[PDB]
């Protein structure tokens, strides 16, 4: 996150870091908590060698530089990754993640709630976008969870400013004109999370954009709105 601030605990308890273990460990992406066995993500996250246990995936964590080797994490059962998903495209960027066991929710630990059905997205004015994330564009993942206030852009507004690529409805960005604030590497798959009748919901997947925090370049989201068919198909109900 670009231009952002620390946050504090029980804010984001739906944000949950997806790392990889090797030799060593790194944090690789966002992901949001959805329910019990359930995290929702961002598809080019897995474009990688699909490597079998090597995904470790936390929950209930502020600072990654306090994980030490006795730290709980959530392993994957499966990973559902959008029919349509192309890698060298950005659409449909969207995967599921089953977890090997379901977590109990805690303040620090539960989910997130997805759109309700009949709401446009003008109804959201209060977005905010979360990661551990650079915090510039040539820079490196933080280590407490980072907080950034942004604004929705109109579907026109963002396919001026990327006119080499198909801006499509099930996109949604959000950015400022002048840049400065923004997602960045390490904060994909992440959540963009709105406020509306005093819950959050999650109204968008950080996905891409052409670098960070640059002026008219906003940041585009997976509009996790138009993909609830595919969720609620996917997770059985
Ligand atoms: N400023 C916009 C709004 O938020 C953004 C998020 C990203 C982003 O994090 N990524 C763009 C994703 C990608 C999608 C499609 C095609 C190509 C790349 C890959 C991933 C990424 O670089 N991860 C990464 C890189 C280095 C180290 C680590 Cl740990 C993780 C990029 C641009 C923006
Ligand atoms: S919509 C998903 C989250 N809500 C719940 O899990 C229900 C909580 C209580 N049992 C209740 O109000 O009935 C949620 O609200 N997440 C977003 C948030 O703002 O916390």
């Amino acid at each position: 996150i670009v231009g952002g601030t620390n946050s504090s605990w029980g804010e984001w308890p739906w944000q949950v870091s997806l790392q990889v273990k090797l030799t060593a460990q790194r944090h690789l992406c966002g992901g949001s908590l959805i329910g019990h066995q359930w995290v929702l993500t961002a598809a080019h996250c897995f474009d990688g060698l699909p490597l079998q246990d090597v995904w470790r995936i936390y929950s209930g964590i502020l600072n990654l530089s306090d994980i030490t080797k006795d730290t709980p994490f959530s392993q994957i059962k499966e990973i559902i990754i959008h029919q349509n998903y192309k890698v060298s495209e950005g659409n449909h960027d969207i995967a599921l993640i089953k977890l090997q066991a379901p977590l109990n929710y805690t303040e620090f630990q539960k989910p997130i709630c997805l759109p309700s059905k009949g709401d446009t997205s003008t109804i959201y004015t209060n977005c905010w976008v979360t990661g551990w994330g650079f915090s510039k564009e040539k820079g490196e993942i933080q280590n407490i969870l980072q907080k950034v206030n942004i604004p929705l852009v109109t579907n026109e507004e963002c396919q001026k400013r990327y006119q080499d690529y198909k801006i499509t409805q099930r996109m949604v960005c959000a950015g400022y004109k002048e840049g400065g604030k923004d997602a960045c590497k390490g904060d994909s798959g992440g959540p963009l999370v709105c406020k509306h009748n005093g819950m959050w919901r999650l109204v968008g997947i950080t996905s891409w954009g052409e670098g960070c925090a640059r002026r008219e370049q906003p940041g585009v989201y997976t509009k996790v709105a138009e993909y609830m068919d595919w969720i609620l198909e996917k997770t059985q109900s």
